[PDB]
């Protein structure tokens, strides 16, 4: 006969298989508490320590799994301290219902304490946002908002003034429509469309395909395609990992967050097919300036021509496209073009591995990547924050796709790499979870390192300590005409920090440290979270997209010094192998 | 002849007496940041760790000393991060500029990295809220934002693409307007109302002064006014302090941030005087129910009537409306509601020194703020975080005129005790600092300790662990059906956290342990910053909005309950002492 | 080698077909002005007399043929008067792209004449939100408009200020993506899912299929579904015509702007196929309390579920999934349920054929519409107001496939006849094209009847003068405790408002004045717009949502009262006719 409202709300989330929400409690979120309270053998509450982690984590659930992450927040602060996650989740395009606390309806307008109109405050960020006015019609509200979340791959917000979950509503009054989801339709390739397509990419004679995540159930045919046409592979950065690293005709991705290959080959490719794939360097960098015929690949009808004036656009799911497309060819020779880029990925990686390879002296972060290396299992998965790390963390891992790894992508908030290996410790309990964050990322969410501690998580914490923040450091390096501000600043010792929270941990400095701090660690964390703070020096990583190698375009005295900063006296510019296989450049 | 943009912006910040603002750099903002690395000299920035301390740091100077805050965030999520102190500034009435970095106007709406239309994330909080689009207007806009954050007490926002401070204009091209600056007029008093307000106030047989910050240059007429007409005195939290806290006839605040005599005083009173006041509980606890004459001084003509129906309202200002009062009233002797409440305020006093003269035992709440009165000096600056640190503060803290004290109001965010402090102690380098916070309040901003380390601001912060959300425990306790969820979590040591950001600290849990403890603070802080965490008691604090201690009205049994839990057994309520003296309840 | 950049956005808009587009001029907009005045050989301005009927002219542009319409207003009032045009787009989710005009960048926050932040304006209405900052971006930012507004199916608005499409800017700065636009080949439904749904549709005793515009290309599919297995048909209001009127066991639409058959039928039948259809009146009109089965078919995964507990939803086109159903079944002889509801129908259009024949007296409604059904061609397009037209258009209009009609469907904005019937007359001057508004819509934008003149566009306009906001008095008679209050005004003539444009006209108020009138008026529409003005009677339509005829529902005086008033003496309730072919009620 009769349920309270607040009830009905969590048999909604219930319903839509949700197993754990995040959040932190206040008087006017406390009737939705007191339901969740009587329903915790059926879904799990985590409470964090700053609701912007609890929003972030929320985000990465719906990036690891696809289901709809949850997170909540009281009345006024609470939930403006969800932003960076709720932003992270418009902006990387996934799931997220967020429920925000208000003050009763017999108070709204008063002007009472913390009671404001909150609906303006989501009206950006949300897809759907809406202030619940009555009990009988909240479960509708939610079950609506859940729905649209995940339609429209973005986040809904419903403001819930406290009253109303203490309500009695009919058990008649609601029901889910968890039972009748379905995810979009996917469109099939026009088969003469495809022909065409197939034609211009067969007639090129520098091709690359470059695909995006929208690739992601396409590995096989991506590497499959590459090899049987001799055409080399490039991705966007989130991308890596769907064709393991380890395959030679991999260039890695371009701009900055990227490899040499990759920028030196864009700039020589004469038709590009590019594959579910959104890279928003596109036009501000001009990097398909040079190129003749740009082909798409993509679900969406907002992409098609969006980033390049585009030949042949095809309107559909990628993986049948690239099936359609390897049915129609056969395999191919070998090119100068093929060879003169697989010569150029082995100079590259063997740079890469002599920088992995040192085994004494000043650490930097290239030999503490090499030791996550090693002690990483073959399925691990990766959170990463936002910094040099995205850049070390993209040259350095050596991922095939039983990986995962997860960063903001396109809002790039930093503070994100501990509520994203919280998210994945609990949606994958058997996998073993890092957690790669510079220190100015880590020093934002530092807070939620007890998050892991209490809620028994193992993850394995890896702060890279420069004492600065190195991306803008070189930025200012590049752009600004006066001396550096606000880049290098205190130390934070990270392993003080971890035994604050209760949490094994270890500080090192030295390359020689590393082998035994990180069996330690890996043997600690089958059981237990800990934490490296791991003190980096302050070498700049090479600038991918600004390299002096090239006799016929820098100076000799540019040339050595570069050479010298990155230790890069062994690499050799594109234009070496191009003429070794008798290309020009 | 031509001065670049960016500089020119500087120096109106610099005209409008600007010493110092926060944040943290970016791409989107590192040409504002070459700005002010050339002004180092002039103006001075502070580099925070998490961009919402900057922004509660600037709410707060403005709280402090009436001149405008300054903040700053790069494009994204280094705006979205300022959200909870702006939303204070504009909930505690403040003038703050916040700037927002962008991406140049030539990849603006191209979607590229970290780009998004930002204009619509901060119209709500803001009162002027634009893009800047050309760099010669650039000085004028963020001249216009001062102004009207100033005269308007509220937030400005001005988004900057990253392009336009490196543009050169001309030197005419611009002024700062700041040496035009005045403060709103304050009206002036009419006679008639003043002389029909003093007779109702005269005749009132239980009359009472309730005055909010709006009182603030008033403190001496007050005082005089309730001496001379013996009538007690009542403020709003916000307002303690105005009057010296040990003055006899003082009775605290009301509701639940409250002391006890002020809530039984008020429902007693027959007649109210409402002075620059606009606390937000009148209407939804009913606080005037029993009132028979409501008179009301305000400046603001949006308040007069507002709290509840007004019998004589004057639009003046409250000093000068006060004298106007005093000038027409001679002393009156004694009356029986005078004396009942001063025997009331007696017996509340000796009630809150015994539970903070306890010598030895088990540390609660009580004994550590009677150790922080002890090392405290006479103009000490307080920062407040918020939790049951407002409640005890406003309790046991002993406050004059010569001292300030800030929380975050009304918008009533967690994580403002560090950033206050932080203010504080760059405005006042010379007074003696404290930041007073629970343990969920100072996790939320630790990060931040590391500020005043960096900058050398030798602040006392004092964290109160009792590993509780304790202020929404005891909401749960009082409303919820079912057990308690997300109140009680993990321990973090904040003397280890202190230890990680290299400052000293102290770790306490007994009530011996304190007078060592606070000598030694006391002296380090003369030149360096210091932490204690005191280790409490979940002990609830008496709940002065729920007394049981009249027999007429509670039970025997809910009477020696509420004495045992909150060792109560010598207060006594207001109808002993109205009994005493005659007069009824 | 060099463009001017407003030159090439009306390229963009040509690049995509956009053949006319609407607004009124203004100095922000003026070098816009100057490109389409260079260009009026290509794109057809059409000056409009106020910028709402220009954006509702818009939205019914896309609404017939499903190309963006494209409407334009200078900044400040120009541009706020294309709000209810845009919401109905928004609403009616149609793509329109709207432009509007700013002041200079050199003057955009100076505080200058008729200059504002337009931004936050457009905010809740747009899909799609920008102001352009840059000449040499802003075709590719018309270009993103318009791909996200088809995309989305929604409205784009970008501002752009006064300076920059008279800018330079080189002829490759920009390209259009509309050679990349298509269509979607979309998956068959599976044949497991339609399997399910045909076996449950044969076991129903009273089944109904009830379909919307999703299923407006399956219209022979619907008849033959229904005929062969003997299912009547009943659909929403905007779906009337997709089968013909005519067609036998047609019921009609539901609720008020409804007939009395599908009112009757909906709340005995057991099973509903609820096909393409997102009925907005469901929850709150409780249309399927008494509904076994729910089964539904729709193309949006956000509306699964969404109107009732529904037992299978099928993710698919409507036509594919009906010819797959219409595929595996074969005729079934006729029941009970389809008899009895053929004699419901027969008997409730012999009552409207009673209404319109009526040969002499004083004008009704009704004999209006039938005036319209003798001059119709057979492909007439019909433009429709909002208020007592809705309903009456609903019941008297005979539509085909041929036809088509539009009105603001679901935001339900008056004034819409006129810029509707502007808008079809431009896409299909061959076609006749009648506009019939009520007296309060048409004079909403009675201005625009000049549009019709200015540009030679033969539109019939037919005008109900009741001197009433109708539907608005038959609420008040229903709600309201008090007098008639705004519902009963002043005569306008509009034959005479139809003189001042210069526009033939004929007001007539007797049936028998019909016949020669319309006559007239079907012949100078051959080459003029043409308006009649008919003074019709106060006669409250009936109200099939309160029927008054079942005697075991109704006291016998009301149903006296119900067959006086509405003229229904000979109308049966449909339980006469189950209890004839032995069905219970
Ligand atoms: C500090 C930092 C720096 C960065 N720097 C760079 C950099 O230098 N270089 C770089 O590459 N990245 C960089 N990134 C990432 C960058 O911001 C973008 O997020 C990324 O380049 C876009 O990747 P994507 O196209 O794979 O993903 P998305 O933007 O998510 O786009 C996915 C695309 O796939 C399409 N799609 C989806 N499903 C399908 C399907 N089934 N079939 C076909 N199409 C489909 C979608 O419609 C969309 O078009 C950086 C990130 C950070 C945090
Ligand atoms: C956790 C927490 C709990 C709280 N609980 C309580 C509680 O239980 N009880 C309580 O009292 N407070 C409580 N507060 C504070 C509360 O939210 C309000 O901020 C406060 O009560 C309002 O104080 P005010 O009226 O002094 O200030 P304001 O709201 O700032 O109002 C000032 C008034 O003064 C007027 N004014 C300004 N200048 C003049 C002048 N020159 N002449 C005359 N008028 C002038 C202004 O127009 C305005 O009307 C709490 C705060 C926190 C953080
Ligand atoms: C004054 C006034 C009163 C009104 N009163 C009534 C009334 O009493 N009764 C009434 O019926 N209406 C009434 N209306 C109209 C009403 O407001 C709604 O607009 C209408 O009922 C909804 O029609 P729809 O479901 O056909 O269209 P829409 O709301 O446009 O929905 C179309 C649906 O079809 C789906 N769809 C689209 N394409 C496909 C495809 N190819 N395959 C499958 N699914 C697809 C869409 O996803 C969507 O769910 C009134 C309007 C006015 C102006
Ligand atoms: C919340 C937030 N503030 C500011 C930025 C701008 N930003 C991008 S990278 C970076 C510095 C990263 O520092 P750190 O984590 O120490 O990494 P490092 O580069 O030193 O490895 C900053 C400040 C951002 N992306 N997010
Ligand atoms: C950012 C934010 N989140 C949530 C709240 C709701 N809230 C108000 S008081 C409180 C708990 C305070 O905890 P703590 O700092 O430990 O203080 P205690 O009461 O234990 O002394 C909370 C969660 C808030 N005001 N601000
Ligand atoms: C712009 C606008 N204002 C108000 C309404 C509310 N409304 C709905 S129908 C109606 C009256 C319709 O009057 P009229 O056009 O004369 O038609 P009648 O019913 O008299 O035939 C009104 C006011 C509306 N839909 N649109
Ligand atoms: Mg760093
Ligand atoms: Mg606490
Ligand atoms: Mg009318
Ligand atoms: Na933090």
């Amino acid at each position: 006969t009769n349920i309270l409202a607040g009830a009905a709300v969590i048999k909604v989330l219930e319903a839509w298989g949700v197993d754990h929400l995040y959040g932190i409690p206040g008087g006017s979120i406390n009737s939705i508490m007191d339901a969740l309270s009587a329903e915790r053998d059926r879904i799990h509450y985590i409470q964090v320590r700053h609701e912007e982690v609890g929003a972030m984590a929320a985000a990465a659930d719906a990036k690891l799994t696809g289901k709809i992450g949850v997170c909540f927040g009281s009345a006024g602060p609470g939930g403006t301290h969800l932003m960076n996650g709720l932003y992270d989740a418009r902006e990387d395009h996934v799931p997220v219902l967020a429920l925000i606390g208000q003050f009763g309806t017999t108070g709204m307008n008063m002007d009472t304490f913390q009671e404001m109109n909150e609906n303006p405050i989501y009206a950006d960020v949300a897809d759907y946002n809406v202030t619940a006015v009555n009990a009988a019609t909240l479960p509708h509200v939610i079950d609506e908002a859940i729905r649209r979340a995940y339609a429209h791959q973005g986040v809904a917000v419903v403001q819930i003034p406290v009253d109303l979950p203490w309500q009695q509503i009919s058990a008649e009054d609601w029901y889910a429509s968890a039972n009748n989801y379905q995810t979009p339709l996917l469109p099939e390739p026009d088969v003469q469309a495809v022909t065409r397509l197939t034609q211009t990419l067969l007639a090129a004679e520098r091709p690359l395909i470059y695909y995006g995540i929208g690739a992601r159930k396409a590995g096989k045919e991506l590497e499959q395609l590459s090899k049987t046409l001799k055409i080399p592979l490039m991705s966007t950065y989130p991308a890596k990992g769907i064709v393991a690293d380890r395959y030679p005709a991999y260039l890695g991705s371009a701009n900055r967050v990227a490899q040499k290959p990759a920028n030196e080959a864009l700039a020589q490719a004469d038709v590009v097919l590019f594959v579910g794939n959104n890279y928003p360097f596109a036009e501000v960098s001009k990097a398909f300036k040079n190129t003749r015929y740009f082909l798409q690949i993509d679900i969406d009808p907002a992409k098609l021509g969006k980033r390049h004036k585009t030949d042949i656009a095809v309107l559909a799911d990628a993986q049948k496209t690239l099936a359609a497309i390897l049915a129609q060819v056969s395999e191919r020779e070998s090119t100068p073009w093929w060879q003169a880029n697989l010569a150029n990925v082995k100079n590259w990686r063997a740079y890469l591995a002599s920088l992995e390879d040192k085994q004494e002296g000043p650490l930097q972060a290239y030999q503490v990547l090499r030791a996550v290396n090693k002690i990483a299992e073959p399925d691990a998965i990766y959170s990463i924050d936002v910094g040099d790390i995205n850049l070390n963390a993209n040259r350095h891992l050596k991922l095939t796709p039983s990986n995962r790894h997860i960063t903001s992508n396109l809002f790039a908030t930093m503070g994100v790499g501990i509520p994203g290996a919280i998210a994945a410790k609990l949606n994958y309990p058997e996998r073993q979870v890092f957690n790669l964050a510079g220190d100015g990322g880590a020093s934002m969410t530092m807070q939620d390192l007890v998050t892991q501690v209490q809620y028994h998580l193992p993850v394995i914490n890896v702060v890279f300590t420069n004492c600065q923040y190195g991306f803008i450091k070189d930025e200012q390096e590049d752009t600004n005409q006066n001396d550096f501000i606000g880049v290098e600043f205190n130390d934070i010792d990270f392993s003080k920090i971890a035994d604050g929270v209760h949490m094994q941990a270890f500080r090192v400095n030295k390359i020689e440290q590393l082998p035994d701090v990180f069996e330690q660690a890996k043997a600690i964390a089958q059981h237990e979270p800990v934490l490296i703070d791991a003190v980096i020096t302050g070498d700049r990583p090479l600038p991918a997209e600004k390299l002096r190698l090239d006799s016929a375009m820098s100076s000799a005295a540019d040339i050595e010094a570069f050479k010298q900063r990155y230790e890069a006296q062994d690499l050799q510019p594109l234009s070496t192998y191009l003429k070794q296989f008798g290309l020009d450049d």
